[PDB]
């Protein structure tokens, strides 16, 4: 249907949108400690310790796949990455510290985020 390419081309112009997103986040994690899943050959524990495991490359096989359908889904996981850290590491660690100053700085660029979706729907 005519209404099916509509929604798609609006999923399309959506995944465009959290693109711009997702490099903007990426940026504020210059040492790369969020880039990749968490080893489990080198922390082998993990999933002991954290249920559902997130990271920046997961986060864009799911965005280029056209995997989130609204902002809040992307938001969920990118607080998964955060959440996730602040848990498993104590906040006297590099680690720790690296994901609270990613929250506080993609908050900004999240804030905008929200507004664009809604504005041009």
């Amino acid at each position: 249907s005519m209404e099916q390419v509509a929604m798609e081309l609006r999923l399309t112009e959506l995944t465009r949108l959290l693109r711009s997103v997702l490099d903007q986040l990426q940026d504020k994690d210059p040492a790369r400690i969020f880039a990749q899943p968490v080893s489990l050959k080198e922390v082998p524990d993990y999933l002991d310790h954290i249920k559902h495991p997130m990271d920046f490359a997961t986060m864009r096989k799911r965005l280029e796949a056209q995997g989130y359908k609204n902002l809040h889904e992307f938001e969920e996981d990118f607080d998964l990455i955060i959440d996730n850290c602040m848990k498993y590491n104590a906040r006297d660690t590099v680690f720790y510290r690296a994901a609270v100053r990613l929250r506080d700085q993609g908050g900004v660029v999240l804030r905008q985020a929200r507004r664009e979706v809604d504005s041009i729907g």
